[PDB]
């Protein structure tokens, strides 16, 4: 299945689009929640969508600043997914899960543009 | 408190270098192994070095290579330690603003852990 | 225009394995050269392809370690070609052009890759 | 011969105290200049920095968006700094070849991130 989480720290920020962008890519459930993202401890949303998703399942966010403004705390979901087989998947990037160079060479590329973007979104909230 | 663990393919290579480079930095119950390091199901070893630790420890090799080849494996035994805050350091590249320092010294263990398959598969 | 190079500092390497590569990607004009790659000075068949390259034209090679074993050189061959605007494209790294989905994100990516192959070139030589 | 490079888009913001974090480090001659970071075309006060530096010198500024906020851009001063043989510093950021590797990496993100609030 395809899940999908949304996020706002508020109505300020555009949330039809978020939600419209992320049923573009085939988001089959969403689940929307409305906080900052400065960590998924005081999230339940996003606890009960990473516990909905098994294996096989997809993960989709419209970023990276998203799921969370911490680089410690995404970084640590995104491992649990990768665990969990569960592919995760971002709107905006819509290539980093494509390419077919070198196994190994893109399990590395993908990390550091992941790590890459779980830290601008934890240096942003500054 | 310290924690080491050392690892050769043959009795070819200098062990008694490793060993006193683990000794050097303050190793006290050092764990070695004759394997490939192509896989962990071969070292329980390791296995019994990560349940050794506990909290506030330090768990040290000579290198990256030393502990793992396979980067999916070793990136994952990384992990293993930071989620029970378990100090990783290693002997050949000790490196001891937080946050741009913690994303550097993560980013070159990924880097060695990657090069670190890539002389296996070369 | 395309235009190649291939580099051996002894024939115990398969010179053969390299020159067909360039020339299966469309190579018009292809340069060859026996020389020891620590150092970019004494090479010049290799500054001759640089001399001869112009703008809009794409510059292609077998690996890094081909263009040289030292870092600081290969680095500098690479900005030689930005500044000159010559695409560079390594036959063995399948990578694409544009990465990710961002000019900057793709320009850092694109960068850093080159960056970690020149330190492998010149950790193997080491 | 140790030279710096200050630079603002008014004098709304901390000019002086700028200044104060070069001459800490050893800023011996200072150019200022008052313009945005989006280009160096736009310039010239940096221009003349860097061509009076020269090899054995050193190039310092209070950070890498103070030198730019394009990073196509600011890499190509970094490397041009690399080819004069002129070490660049930051103030807000003071094995050989890991190091190397290493430093120009820290360079690329800043610089990058840089570009990314512009």
């Amino acid at each position: 299945m395809i899940i999908g989480y949304a996020r706002v720290s508020s109505l300020d920020q555009n949330l039809e689009r978020q939600l419209e962008n992320l049923k573009t890519f085939g988001a089959e459930k969403i689940f929307t929640e409305k906080q900052s993202g400065k960590s998924i401890e005081n999230r339940p949303i996003l606890q009960k969508a990473l516990n909905f998703v098994e294996m096989g399942d997809r993960f989709i966010v419209e970023s990276i600043d998203r799921l969370g403004r911490n680089y410690n705390e995404v970084i640590h979901t995104v491992n649990y997914l990768k665990d969990k087989e569960v592919q995760l998947m971002i709107t905006s990037l819509p290539m980093m899960n494509e390419v077919t160079g070198n196994p190994l060479l893109d399990k590395f590329m993908k990390d550091l543009i992941i790590q890459i973007l779980a830290m601008v979104s934890e240096q942003e909230r500054n």
